[PDB]
DNA sequence: AAGACGTGGAC
DNA sequence: GTCCAAGTCT
């Protein structure tokens, strides 16, 4: 029924789909911004994030020549952030090797950091038309109740069968509106819990509702860390921070001198990276910070900062007023907040 | 394959 | 507490 199953569902999106910002045009590089946005992230959150992003860099090339750090800090607290640094160093070789236009050649677009199966999918189709199908957890939810499957969506080739079924329903005359149409059921009316089926554009096409089972698919399938934490202030009013890694959790990120005491260390511990020395004090205040894979149970460390020699290595020295400047993960931010209320 | 990789918000 | 939400990389 692919001919009749695409217009019910392209019907229902012409007249339902919401007028979301990234939707005000077709253009490759915005498409493309949105998609790498609302990866594994709520809509909600987004938009603002959107709307800030591309108000700071309005084109790929404004993006490409951009610092990292600039790039950073428009994606403070999404998370994720290594979605941005991808995305940056994207933009940067579409500029450069492909003259600033975004390839309309899944072989070609498929080939850049971040750009998945899902999102080569999802940007050509929508932004070219290109016919490549655009399976993501919305989709695979949507998919695996009109088709009754019940493969687990979280093994890696279970997305492969999936994209086949919509190579096999795909309305060719016009693909990014039909994958389009998929995601806003899937955000819509077939929501992961109680989808309304009921009110459902294709359910006449749906076999988990002729079976009842509709709300029991899709199928499918951490470490805590004491973290400690050290607010270094200079006599003057300056603060000590440093770069993450370049690699690994909140890569490239600034934060307040950190180490893992996993145990409890203590405050020697955090004075033993001070091998530039100084002292700290009680304990201001303790708190935790969940993670997809961990949860790190801060304690945060008041201390006075007196100059004996450079700035080296990731570390640098900040003005209080400077902070707001740099891109912290969302712990950080507590922690300095912590540091300030209790200042004050 | 399976685990790393953030965050604010419904239930 | 649980389970996230329009995945990608290794
Ligand atoms: S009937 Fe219900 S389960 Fe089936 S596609 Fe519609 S909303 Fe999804
Ligand atoms: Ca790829």
């Amino acid at each position: 029924p692919a001919r009749e199953f695409q217009r019910d569902l392209l019907d229902w999106f012409a007249r339902e789909r919401r007028d979301l910002p990234w939707r005000k045009d077709r253009d490759p590089y915005k498409v493309w911004v949105s998609e790498v946005m609302l990866q594994q992230t709520r809509v909600e959150t987004v938009i603002p994030y959107f709307e800030q992003f591309i108000d700071r860099f309005p084109t790929l090339e404004a993006l490409a020549d951009a610092d990292e750090d600039e790039v950073l800090k428009a994606w403070e607290g999404l998370g994720y952030y290594s979605r941005v640094r991808n995305l940056h160093a994207a933009v940067k070789e579409v500029k450069t090797r492909y003259g600033g236009k975004v390839p309309d050649d899944p072989d070609e677009f498929s080939r850049l950091k971040g750009v998945g199966p899902y999102t080569v999918g999802a940007v050509l189709s929508l932004a070219y038309g290109v016919p490549e199908p655009a399976v993501n957890g919305n989709v695979m939810r949507v998919l695996s109740r009109l088709f009754l499957v019940t493969d687990d969506i979280a093994k890696c080739s279970t997305r492969k069968r999936f994209e086949q079924i919509v190579r096999e329903i795909m309305a060719y005359e016009n693909p990014g509106a039909f994958n389009e149409a998929l995601i806003e059921l899937g955000a819509l009316v077939c929501t992961p819990r109680r989808p309304s089926c009921l009110l459902c554009p294709v359910q006449a096409y749906c076999q988990a509702f002729a079976e009842g089972v509709a709300e029991e698919l899709p199928v499918k399938m951490v470490k805590q860390v004491p973290l400690a934490v050290a607010v270094l202030a200079d006599d003057e009013g300056r603060v000590l921070i440093r770069k993450r890694d370049s690699t690994g959790l909140l890569a490239n990120l600034w934060e307040f001198p950190s180490c893992e005491t996993d145990g409890a260390d203590g405050k020697e511990k955090l004075e033993q990276m001070v091998g530039l020395q100084v002292e700290l004090t009680e304990p201001i205040v303790s708190f935790e910070h969940a993670f997809s894979h961990l949860v790190w149970q801060l304690t945060v460390f008041p201390g006075r900062l007196v100059h004996g020699g450079p700035v080296e290595e990731p570390y640098r020295l900040a003005p209080e007023d400077e902070l707001k400047a740099y891109a912290f993960p969302v712990s950080h931010q507590r922690v300095w907040r912590e540091y300030k209320e209790w200042a004050s």
